[PDB]
């Protein structure tokens, strides 16, 4: 892995549960043997959303857990793990979508103004999650639904093995910047959604608080505004994307757009540590969604990313940590093209938010965007998960794998895998000073025979007089390697003269020792 590092001690596969409820696509029976089988091919745990609209439909504190602590039931006899995502955000509602579960109704009536909702640059008006503006209504719901969450599902608590939090729309902390009915789907640019009057005002008294006054705001922006109602968002998305955001006025308006988005995410990582930290003590995560398209436009940088609230990733990252919640990236199957139209940068954005991410110190998880039918995408996110330390991967979704026997197979092979920790020791290496010895081997947990930023390093042990590491593997699975010197330089100087393997890797801690 990355640096001289190898797989995450702790790296677990789940897997996530269909959109509608089990009944109505089995049975309890037969999904408590489903589970038993994914158990079998390394499915540590089921990820499920619970609606909000299920389960606080009727009315304020009018709950209804029930089919979650039925859930939970099948679980326990099943003998697996399960991470309830409390689903705050709409489930479909489009075009022959899976589902249909809008928030509850009678939320959007507890205000007169447009405070709830957003609206777009043409605007086009978005109700499948609250606007994060809104922090009165979603302090006192969100922490209503957390607790009372808690509470429902205590007798559980054994079960439980992390909670995940939805922060926007799909269950990502981001502005509903694209849709087919805004006109801003995949390919396209996305649009700013703080067109509302409410989200008008919010800016014009964030920039006031700042500067004091409209002279102190002309000043910084270099502007000739007449009236504090001339502080306004972009009136052209476009033209901002070019050029505008360069402006201390872009930087301003970037700032307090991704700020909001900031602000929930310790609000509600607040709101979830006081309900469910005493009682079940388990990681709290939240997700940030792949914006992978227009990511190397020339004209419009980064067009599609910018409208979604992701402006500077590493100050974003800064407000998970803050707010202690693990963070879990949507998009690790694809690879870069970076071509028109598209301009899609997947990889490269995976590796840019793995690296902040563990600099941070801040728990990385990955799951794919779309469903995978093919092997070679599970060995795209197998390389991304091994290499940048991910501490757990989501399969989405439930029915791609349990009913295809050799996708699962597959999916055994190549992703669910327990790691187990092993010695690796190498004699005779003709070391120079300044000679640092590695290992690189065929799966993607020894780094695909890379020797550029992939190999496992090795160190001298003075006392036995060799190079020798502890090096975490997956167990049970036939690997194959060679040891190797990188000179003072980083070149690559020599190789172990015969080909290494172990098949397969041991369940239990050994030593694997080999001559040069
Ligand atoms: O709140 C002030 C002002 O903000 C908005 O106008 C922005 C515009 O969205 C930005 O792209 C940027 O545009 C400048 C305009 O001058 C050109 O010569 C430059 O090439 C662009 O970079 O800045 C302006 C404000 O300075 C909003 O559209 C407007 O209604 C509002 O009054
Ligand atoms: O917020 C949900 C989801 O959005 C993003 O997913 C992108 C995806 O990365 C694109 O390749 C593109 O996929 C579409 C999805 O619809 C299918 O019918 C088409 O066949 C695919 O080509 O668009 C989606 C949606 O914009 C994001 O990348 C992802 O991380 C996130 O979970
Ligand atoms: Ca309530």
């Amino acid at each position: 892995a990355v640096n001289g590092k190898g797989m995450n001690p702790d790296y677990k596969a789940y897997l996530m549960a269909p959109l509608k409820k089990i009944p109505e696509v089995t049975n309890w029976e037969t999904f408590e043997n489903d589970l038993r089988w994914a158990k079998q091919n390394g499915f540590y745990a089921i990820t499920v959303d619970f609606w909000w609209g299920d389960m606080e439909k009727n009315g304020d504190q009018q709950f209804d857990f029930s089919y979650a602590q039925r859930f939970a039931q099948s679980v326990k006899n099943a003998g697996m793990k399960m991470i309830p995502i409390i689903s705050t955000h709409q489930c479909g509602g489009n075009v022959g979508d899976d589902c249909n579960v809008p928030i509850p109704s009678w939320v959007w009536n507890q205000k007169s103004d447009d405070s709830l909702y957003f609206k777009s640059e043409t605007g086009t008006v978005n109700k499948e999650t609250l606007n994060p503006l809104a922090s009165d209504v979603i302090r006192k719901e969100y922490g209503e639904l957390y607790t009372a969450f808690a509470a429902a599902m205590k007798p559980y608590k054994d079960v439980i093995a992390k909670i995940y939090l939805s922060g926007g729309p799909a269950g990502e902390l981001r502005y509903p910047s694209y849709t087919t009915s805004d006109g801003t789907g995949y390919p396209s640019r996305g649009k700013f959604q703080a067109y509302t009057e409410f989200a008008k005002s919010k800016f014009r008294l964030w920039v006031l608080n700042k500067y004091g006054s409209l002279n102190e705001v002309n000043k910084a922006w270099g502007t000739k505004l007449i009236s504090e109602l001339a502080i306004l968002p972009p009136s052209d998305g476009e033209q901002f994307l070019m050029n505008g955001y360069l402006s201390m006025y872009g930087k301003d308006y970037l700032e307090w757009y991704q700020g909001i988005l900031e602000n929930h995410t310790k609000l509600i990582g607040e709101l979830a540590h006081n309900a469910f930290d005493t009682t079940f003590q388990v990681p709290i995560g939240a997700k940030i969604a792949g914006v992978h398209w227009q990511y190397n436009n020339p004209t419009i940088p980064h067009g599609a990313e910018k409208p979604a609230g992701y402006n500077d990733y590493s100050h974003l990252l800064d407000a998970f940590k803050s707010a202690k919640l693990d963070v879990t990236f949507t998009c690790l199957e694809m690879t870069d093209k970076g071509s028109y139209p598209e301009y899609s940068m997947p990889k490269t954005l995976v590796q840019n938010i793995a690296t902040l991410a563990n600099e941070k110190g801040i728990v990385l998880n990955g799951e794919n965007a779309l469903s995978i039918g093919n092997e070679e995408e599970y060995k795209r996110v197998a390389e991304m998960a091994f290499n940048y330390n991910f501490a757990g991967f989501t399969l989405l979704r439930y029915q791609d794998v349990m009913y295809n026997n050799s996708l699962m197979g597959k999916f055994k092979d190549l992703l669910g895998v327990t790691p187990v920790m092993q010695t690796i020791v190498v004699k005779n290496v003709p070391t120079t000073i300044g000679d640092t010895v590695y290992i690189t081997g065929n799966r993607a947990e020894l780094g695909s025979w890379d020797t550029k930023q992939y190999p496992i390093q090795l160190y001298y042990d003075s006392h036995s007089n060799d190079w020798r590491g502890n090096v975490v593997l997956p167990a049970e699975r036939n690997i194959e390697f060679k040891a190797f010197i990188k000179s003072k330089d980083g070149t690559v100087k020599s190789w172990q003269t015969i080909q290494q393997s172990w098949n397969p890797v041991p369940l239990k801690t050994t030593s694997h020792t080999s001559s040069w």
